[PDB]
């Protein structure tokens, strides 16, 4: 049994679990009884129950015994839209709610209990959320999040009763293909994860940030860029005075409408000038004074007029507008509409307390809950303890100027709070690192937004962590991929029924070539070409946030580096990410030995170009025109929706194998040879036929005395091995030195490398 009742769950229950006589045990005999409209919401619970009870017979059905889910509108006043009652009796479990959202949250509580013990104590509890929006900002912006990551993230949020995610992202545009710079998302891909969110009660709100931070949309559209008095544009800012540019944005709004089901639209409205001055663009002031009919209209007025126009437009679609609070500026002939939700993050401009007093609905998008890959925030550096343990902190505490905190007193106008996940540099961290980084903060934010504060039985953060965070494992359905399909080793890489893949400087469809896969702690792979001694990477091409976003970008060979470390929190010791992470690859089991190969941070698939693919990156980028079209047979990276190319990765078949090891690992210049390292190279016969006349050829290297002559082994039988040694001594060379030995047997050729430090 789980005793004390409900002391090991997140969020904690908001009222006490009343104990009753007896218990109830989940077995493979139970059923999840639920109405058909709730089938999709119950599927997660069904799958978890089968995981928990180590079987596969549990189903969701409209009749049966076990766990009953009842949706009863009559309970709307007592439970609200998200409250539930959980009842456990010897006879079974009953979850009651007024709507789907609340019943689902009930299944999360139930699952977390069964996650710890199959036998549950009898009793009942009513659980209700303190705030209506319990949120995350996910900037899938400029850089990309793999669809698998998002699917896992929806599971992460769902199990914690988080119900709101703002996803700043690019949806592949049908009408404006010239603006489809990667990152973008397939429409079907978004429909898929938006559908999962609907089943889990998660409100997915899209964001196209405007009228600033629009580099991703206007790079290839100079005519919609705001221009200086000298006529110079800048893809960062949309010309809000141009009619076709407003039409362009509004078309994007429409395009998003067909895949997002939310009632909200977030136009961003980060400060338009981004630190510049409106006077450098007098056509904004002139547009303002024309549209208001007032001569005293300012540039900030035009910014607010834009905000209001988009407000009316989304309102005509029955939607509600959302903006960041730093988009609320001082005006003259235009006043900001009041039916817009304000997400407050910056301690500047109109105070959040006065905004709430004036009727605005507020989200606490608190800067203390920020995550970034480039410059880590305090919550990453130190964990949430400095907030949890701060009794002057809570959902109702917003940030103010000069480090002051402001308690918004009209709490009823506070919708809730959210944490924020920003990239800033797409290669400093991988997405799987991000997924580890937010673990504690997701639980903390879930706790304070559902409960309205800390659990009463966890005085300090250390207690919350020991009794809850460390005890509540994730749902067994969180993980959705084989994180290490292939073990570390030597493999061949080729197309299904085609040539193999080779790489020296550039990569190409070669033939007869070995690779070495080395798994990484964040569940990626390093692919080392064992002939060229260089690693497959992606570093050359058009970029956003130091990450290659050019479609069709050309993988290339790069010096192999250390890929054994992963970095979260403070990222202590995180150097070399510019080479490390472009070298890392996700390998997705495609069945039958085939594998989708996706770069870890550019998130595009290793592909064989066809000569028939089209994209803007093939013709121009940011006003500068240059043709990069891949020809048929060229090796490239491609978004998921422009390729089915998978890759056959299989352990090597070669009949000969060579291994070279030196002794010592360090060598020093020597006139008697005492610092001379002897590199023993040993050849091994893998298959079943006597190999003869095996030639081992040593390398030749600047500043080293190496035995010049090759050695030959007369015979080696199947499953045997033979050994020959060459001596190396440095002269004026110092530092790391790779030694490549060539082994040739008949038509077959392989190499063996060794490393020696010259001191
Ligand atoms: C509201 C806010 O926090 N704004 C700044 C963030 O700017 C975002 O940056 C991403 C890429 O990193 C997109 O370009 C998005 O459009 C921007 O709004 C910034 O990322 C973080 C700090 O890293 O906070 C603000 O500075
Ligand atoms: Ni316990
Ligand atoms: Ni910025
Ligand atoms: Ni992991």
């Amino acid at each position: 049994g789980l005793v004390p009742r409900g002391s090991h769950m997140i969020p904690a229950l908001t009222s006490n679990f009343k104990a009753a006589e007896g218990s109830w045990t989940a077995t493979q005999g139970i059923t999840v009884v639920r109405p058909e409209k709730f089938a999709a919401s119950a599927q997660l619970l069904v799958d978890e129950l089968n995981a928990y009870t180590k079987g596969t017979a549990i189903k969701g059905a409209t009749a049966g015994t076990g766990i009953e889910i009842v949706l009863d509108e009559n309970q709307k006043a007592d439970l609200g839209a998200e409250g539930y009652t959980l009842t456990i009796a010897e006879s079974g479990v009953k979850i009651t709610a007024a709507a789907q959202r609340g019943a689902f949250w009930g299944t999360r509580t139930l699952s977390q209990m069964l996650r710890q013990n199959l036998t549950l104590p009898a009793g009942s509890v009513t659980d209700k959320p303190a705030y209506a929006e319990r949120g995350v900002t996910l900037c899938a912006c400029q850089i990309n999040f793999s669809t698998e990551w998002i699917d896992r993230f929806l599971n992460e949020m769902a199990d914690l009763k988080l119900n709101s995610v703002l996803m700043e992202m690019k949806l592949k545009s049908d009408k404006f293909p010239v603006a489809n710079t990667f990152s973008y998302y397939s429409r079907d891909d978004v429909k898929k994860f938006v559908k999962k969110a609907e089943a889990y009660g998660i409100d997915v709100i899209p964001e196209i940030n405007s009228p600033g931070h629009m580099n991703i949309w206007l790079e290839n559209l100079p005519d919609f860029q705001l221009k200086d008095q000298s006529g110079k544009g800048n893809a960062d800012r949309l010309d809000i005075t141009n009619p076709e540019a407003i039409k362009f944005y509004k078309t994007l709004i429409d395009e998003y409408d067909g895949v997002f089901s939310t009632k909200y639209w977030h136009m961003g409205a980060d400060e338009y000038m981004m630190g510049a001055s409106y006077y450098s663009y007098p056509q904004l002031a002139k547009y303002a004074q024309q549209v208001t009919g007032k001569a005293n209209a300012t540039g900030a007025d035009a910014f607010t007029y834009f905000i209001n126009d988009i407000n009316n437009y989304v309102k005509a679609k029955g939607k509600t507008l959302r903006i960041w609070n730093d988009g609320i500026v001082s005006t003259r002939a235009v006043t900001l509409d009041k039916d817009i939700v304000v997400e407050h993050w910056l301690g500047s401009g109109r105070s959040p307390n006065e905004l709430a007093n004036d009727g605005y609905k507020l989200v606490n998008a608190n800067l203390n809950l920020y995550f970034a890959r480039l410059s880590p925030y305090p919550i990453q550096k130190n964990g949430p303890a400095f907030l949890y343990n701060d009794p002057s902190f809570g959902v109702d505490v917003f940030q103010g100027p000069y480090s002051r905190s402001i308690k918004v007193k009209k709490a009823e106008n506070i919708l809730g709070a959210k944490l924020s996940i920003w990239p800033d540099n797409g290669v400093k961290q991988t997405e799987n690192e991000v997924e580890a980084d937010v673990y504690e903060a997701m639980r903390y934010v879930a706790q304070i937004t559902w409960g309205g504060g800390n659990p009463a039985d966890n005085p300090t953060y250390a207690d919350f962590k020991e009794k809850r965070v460390d005890k509540v494992k994730r749902s067994p359905m969180w993980n959705n991929i084989n994180r290490k399909p292939l073990e570390d080793g030597v493999y061949t890489i080729a197309q299904p029924d085609g040539k193999d893949l080779q790489l020296s400087g550039n990569a190409s469809l070669g033939g007869n070539d070995e690779w070495t896969l080395t798994s990484t702690p964040d569940h990626y792979y390093q692919l080392k070409n064992m002939t060229s001694n260089e690693c497959l990477s992606v570093v050359s091409g058009y970029k956003h946030l130091s990450t290659v976003t050019q479609v069709g970008a050309r993988p290339e060979a790069r010096p192999c580096v250390d890929v054994s470390q992963t970095f979260t929190g403070n990222q202590t010791g995180n150097v070399g990410y510019e080479e490390r992470n472009p070298q890392k690859w996700m390998l997705l089991d495609a069945g039958d030995g085939k594998f989708k190969v996706v770069n870890a941070v550019t998130l595009q698939r290793l592909a064989v170009a066809k000569g028939t693919e089209e994209h803007i990156d093939f013709t121009t980028f940011n006003g500068v025109a240059k043709d990069t079209k891949p020809a048929a047979g060229e090796i490239v990276q491609f978004p998921d929706d422009m390729t089915d190319d998978v890759w056959t990765i299989k352990p090597s078949t070669r009949s000969i194998s060579a291994i070279a090891e030196a002794t010592p690992k360090q060598a020093y210049a020597s006139k008697d040879g005492s610092g001379a390292s002897t590199i023993d190279v040993t050849v091994a016969n893998n298959s079943k036929e006597k190999v003869s006349n095996v030639v081992v050829t040593p390398p030749v290297k600047r500043g080293w005395h190496i035995d010049k002559e090759p050695k030959t082994i007369a015979h080696i039988a199947p499953g045997e091995s033979a050994k020959v040694s060459f001596q190396v001594s440095p002269e004026w060379y110092r530092g790391d030195a790779q030694f490549e030995f060539i082994v040739t047997a008949g038509d077959e050729v392989t190499k063996a490398s060794a490393k020696v430090k010259a001191i």
